[PDB]
């Protein structure tokens, strides 16, 4: 029974020779030996009954992936856990390793043109996919990138993924929001849940600014602040943009803000590709409806060398469709079943 970090995992003795390589609000991902497979692993134990949040969130996750199969997704290979329900402490997840995260590589290392544009192409692959299934990944950031030796891309951490509900996505002015703050779109500070597609675009577009520079283009240091870094580089949004927001508290918010002028993309990029800051500049767009979707941010001609359609598959079974409610018990026991085929 290895520790690692504070943690105690028990993946014996299938998987040995532990390491550290992220750390979770309820979960910690770990390197492992796996003798049966003789690869290297990566092993992702969960903590989420104390809390009730963490269990739909947990349920979501499993059921998601293990929903999917793509080149441009992580999956799961094994689910370790203890035979009963009472003795269920921790769920551990095995996937597959990746040598490094987008985060870890900016860090450090500059990315020429053909390396970016590559790795926007796998991003919008998988994302394509992802969102196919009717599902949205909400929480696109470099550390939840993964890459390897050639430059192959993955994209993990399922955790805050929800099933689209575009008609549930309205809310108050300043609704406070899990997901991580500098890649979050204007909208959610506004109006929304973070309930539809475009979410996960503004994040691509967040990633794909940051790849051109090394540093995160909007870093606010808290909640309001997020949304003036926004305003500081698009400018303020057009009479059309501020009549889709209907919520007053939000629109007389931006009416009250000084005129900011628009900030160009050359000037903040000047060594980056025309094609790449057009398709930038779509993505980044204050209007959520205005905004490129996935599918024709593939269609770019940023991405001509990369683009197929038939090589860009989509979901066979998209999700549907109330773990709300339901206490960190009941929710235990689906868990429990969601992962009874692994023992
Ligand atoms: C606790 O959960 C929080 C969310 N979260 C993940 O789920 C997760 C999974 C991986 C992961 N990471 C690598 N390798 C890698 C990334 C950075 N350094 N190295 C060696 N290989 C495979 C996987 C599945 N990375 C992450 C980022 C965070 C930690």
């Amino acid at each position: 029974p290895e520790m690692v970090r504070g943690q105690v995992f028990d993946v014996g003795p299938r998987y040995t020779n532990l390491s550290y390589i992220g750390e979770g609000a309820y979960g910690m991902v770990c390197s492992a030996y796996d003798n049966l497979n003789k690869v290297r692993v990566a092993i992702k134990k969960i903590s989420p009954f104390e809390h009730q949040t963490y269990c739909q969130r947990t349920l979501r996750e499993i059921k998601i992936l293990l929903r999917f199969r793509h080149e441009n997704i992580i999956g799961i290979n094994d689910i370790i856990r203890a035979p009963t329900i009472e003795q269920m402490k921790d769920v551990y997840i095995v996937q597959d390793l990746m040598e490094t995260d987008l985060y870890k590589l900016l860090k450090t290392q500059h990315l020429s043109n053909d390396h970016i544009c590559y790795f926007l192409y796998q991003i919008l692959r998988g994302l394509k996919y992802i969102h196919s299934a009717n599902v949205l990944h909400r929480d696109l950031k470099p550390s939840n990138l993964l890459l390897n030796t050639t430059c192959d891309l993955k994209i993990c951490d399922f955790g805050l993924a929800r099933v689209a509900d575009p008609d549930h996505d309205h809310t108050g002015f300043l609704t406070e929001y899990v997901a991580t703050r500098w890649y979050r779109a204007p909208e959610i500070m506004l109006n929304s849940k973070g309930y539809t597609k475009s979410i996960d675009i503004w994040s691509v577009g967040c990633i794909l600014a940051e790849m051109l520079s090394n540093r995160p283009i909007f870093p606010g240091k808290h909640y309001l602040d997020q949304l003036n870094h926004i305003l500081g580089i698009l400018g303020s949004p057009s009479q059309e943009d501020l009549n889709c927001i209907i919520n007053l508290k939000a629109r007389n918010y931006l009416l009250s803000l000084p005129h900011k002028n628009k900030v160009p993309w050359n000037r903040l990029f000047p060594n980056a590709d025309s094609k790449a800051l057009d398709l930038l500049d779509k993505m980044l767009t204050f209007n959520p409806h205005k905004r490129i979707e996935v599918e024709q941010a593939l269609a770019h001609p940023y991405l001509e060398q990369y683009y197929d359609p038939s090589d860009e598959p989509i979901a066979e079974a998209p999700f549907k469709f109330e773990l709300d409610d339901l206490p960190k018990e009941k929710l235990k026991e689906l868990i429990f079943e969601e992962t009874a085929r692994f023992q």
